[PDB]
């Protein structure tokens, strides 16, 4: 690619903005070069079910220094469930298994899955400062399912930033904050996911293989970030933050492919 690239790159996606009535967060992490396409890369988004990856690597983190932790069933009754649920409605009473709760809430984006995550790790608190221990001084987790999906106007709980996000998706998926069997198992989770073929993998070629996290919540908020893996170049990273000025707004799946889309284009 080339500065001349990404410089028309960013002019598009301020164009693909103004399409729409609501801001684009946007960050693409060229890996080959440390390349950079930006669009508003510094301010405040809320995150909503992105932040499953972080909560996710703090996991298995975790389980680095205690291997059986990922086969601990975590029992949970029909009374603690929240809206968005599918896998973990499931299997009430007994419940499910530390790597069976990843696998769902990564795949699945399961809220509740999501939650007794958070309450394992000690809280909303403790995914804050994994974010912390791997360098991201942006990321803050406040609240649990399913109120962290707000996305109220200058209400900066449960937000980040595009560049604080895909910095710290670079060092999980491709860099080295988590160990080689931790970074492949977050990546074989992600690769996996169920919620995304009309987001990032939508817009980037089909030949490139991509791990994601989506998120969608109030103000039409919607979000997906990842890596691409190109078969012949290395990979990508993409963060898609978007929200909207109306209570009444619904996310926008084409935007988020669109906006993937663009930078695709540029990083050739």
């Amino acid at each position: 690619g080339s500065h001349m690239r990404n410089v028309a790159a960013e002019q598009q996606l301020r164009e693909l903005e103004s399409t729409f009535d609501g801001r684009l967060g946007f960050v693409a992490l060229d890996t080959a070069t440390g390349a950079r396409i930006a669009h508003r890369a510094d301010e405040r988004f809320p995150f909503c079910s992105t932040f499953k990856t972080m909560l996710s690597a703090a996991v298995l983190a975790r389980s680095a220094g205690d291997a059986a932790l990922l086969q601990r069933r975590i029992p949970y009754a029909k009374r603690d469930l929240v809206r968005y649920s599918p896998i973990t409605e499931k299997h009430v009473g007994a419940g499910m298994t530390v790597a069976e709760l990843c696998a769902a809430t990564l795949q699945y984006s399961d809220n509740t899955a999501a939650n007794l995550l958070i309450a394992l790790l000690g809280g909303p608190q403790a995914v804050t400062a994994y974010a912390r221990s791997i360098g991201d001084a942006t990321f803050r987790l406040d609240r649990r399912e399913t109120e962290l999906n707000t996305a109220i106007p200058g209400d900066e709980r449960d937000t980040t930033t595009p560049a604080a996000m895909a910095a710290s998706v670079r060092r999980l998926l491709v860099g080295d904050a988590l160990g080689t069997a931790q970074r492949a198992q977050l990546n074989a989770w992600m690769l996996g996911n169920k919620t995304g073929d009309a987001r990032i993998r939508a817009g980037v070629p089909a030949g490139w293989r991509v791990a994601d996290k989506t998120g969608t919540g109030d103000y039409g908020t919607g979000n997906d970030i990842g890596v691409a893996y190109p078969p012949d170049r290395a990979p990508i990273v993409f963060v898609v933050y978007t929200t909207m000025r109306s209570r009444n707004a619904q996310a926008r799946d084409d935007v988020i492919a669109s906006a993937a889309r663009i930078a695709a284009r540029a990083f050739v």
